């Protein structure tokens, strides 16, 4: 393997992953140090899969390996002043157990990753396995990658960003990187945050990552992820579900960065839940799904019908963007209302579609994850694009919509409930 492409070690450490899963696992200590989860991932689209799943298994049975170290407990201290001493303590004896909370398998062809244990200790595993099932991908098919490919890539990008940023007068673009979980490689992430670093200082707010957040001195970034209200819906009953789940993110640390995503069930439920308390003491929201003009308009919206200056708030963009996009997003919201944009694959991992040597087009790995169940009950995510609804039991998820008023199809409903009979 090509050392510029390739570091010897695919995880860096065990802060090389989302602060958002470290900072959760905070609350979920706290909170519900006895509930269990179980988690699925589905890598689809890649022929003879059967091949990875070597690789993977040794990755994974290696993250069993890795501990805290005290001067990644140190660097929580200092940087992550919102966990708590109690915790960071328990961090210092804490490891993975893998082969008795990691299951894969090859479904026939896509591989399955099955993920089951207490929350609090299964809830890192999610970005170390996207970035181990990302990375092992491109070692055993795309190693012939030209090294210096991407960073020419991004330079060209990041030349055309400041050229229009120039003509068109913006002067609040503002990008939070975070492609830890679906990285071409750690080395190339790596590269990646010391161009922006280099290159675009001034607009880079932070990174999600912790251990790229030491590296470079950048200011690490979390904002909350669907599974902490969708792990309610099994805890609390579920009409109070993202309702509680916000609330007890405020009373699990003293001031940690408080962005809601609005999309776990639907922009209406969420506006019904986002009472005037918790807009003040949030610090903003997040936007993944659904058209990003209508969104943060109705939460603008939403802000001045509560008396909340929308100025003082922050909307994170986070949905498939590039800078494109943003520059549009940055016009649209100008004056209004603080804005980031969370990107992910379009800064760590894009190859301006280089094509092999066979000719084929490169493209990132196509994986998902999802939160399954919690407490041995379903949960699921319903989002402002209805047709990506996920849940394993199609009559929790119709009950789900019901308590929410979420339209319901009768005719697809019957169709699942006789295909799941058989």
């Amino acid at each position: 393997l090509n050392p510029r492409l390739f570091s010897p070690h695919i995880i860096r450490s065990l802060l090389d992953l989302d602060a958002y899963k470290i900072n959760m696992m905070q609350a979920i200590h706290h909170f519900y140090p006895d509930v269990s989860v179980r988690y699925e991932l589905i890598v689809r689209s890649e022929e003879d899969a059967s091949g990875l799943l070597d690789a993977i298994r040794q990755e994974i049975a290696h993250l069993g390996t890795l501990r805290f170290s005290d001067a990644d407990i140190h660097y929580l201290t200092q940087h992550a002043p919102h966990l708590k001493a109690t915790f960071l303590q328990s961090l210092r004896y804490f490891h993975f157990v893998p082969q008795e909370q990691v299951e894969m398998g090859i479904v026939k062809q896509q591989l399955r990753i099955s993920i089951r244990g207490s929350w609090r200790d299964t809830i890192l595993y999610e970005t170390l396995v996207m970035a181990i099932v990302s990375e092992v991908r491109s070692r055993q098919r795309w190693a012939e990658v030209p090294a210096d490919l991407p960073l020419k890539v991004l330079k060209t990008k990041l030349d055309q960003l400041k050229a229009e940023i120039e003509r068109r007068g913006i002067n609040n673009f503002s990008l939070t990187e975070m492609g830890t979980r679906r990285r071409f490689s750690s080395q190339v992430q790596r590269d990646v945050l010391a161009c922006l670093k280099q290159e675009i200082p001034q607009w880079v707010l932070g990174t999600s990552n912790y251990h790229f957040a030491r590296e470079f001195d950048l200011k690490p970034i979390g904002t909350i992820a669907h599974e902490w209200f969708m792990g309610h819906q099994a805890l609390v009953n579920e009409r109070d579900s993202q309702q509680v789940a916000l609330e007890r993110w405020l009373t699990a640390f003293d001031g940690m960065l408080a962005i809601a995503p609005t999309d776990t069930l639907t922009i209406d439920a969420f506006l019904n839940d986002f009472n005037r308390h918790l807009a003040n003491a949030y610090d903003g929201v997040r936007h993944d799904s659904g058209c990003p003009f209508r969104w943060g308009d109705k939460m603008i919206a939403h802000y001045q019908q509560l008396g909340i200056d929308p100025t003082t708030k922050l909307f994170i963009f986070s949905d498939g963007l590039d800078f494109d996009q943003a520059l549009e997003l940055c016009e649209y919201f100008a004056g209004r209302v603080k804005i980031s944009f969370g990107i992910g694959t379009f800064l760590t991992n894009d190859l301006a579609n280089w094509r092999n040597a066979a000719g084929v087009e490169y493209r990132p790995l196509s994986i998902v994850i999802k939160l399954a169940e919690c407490q041995g009950r379903p949960v699921a995510k319903i989002s402002d694009q209805p047709e990506k609804a996920m849940c394993e039991d199609p009559i929790f998820l119709a009950n789900l919509k019901r308590r929410f008023n979420i339209e319901l199809d009768v005719d697809a409903l019957i169709q699942e409930l006789r295909h799941q009979k058989r």
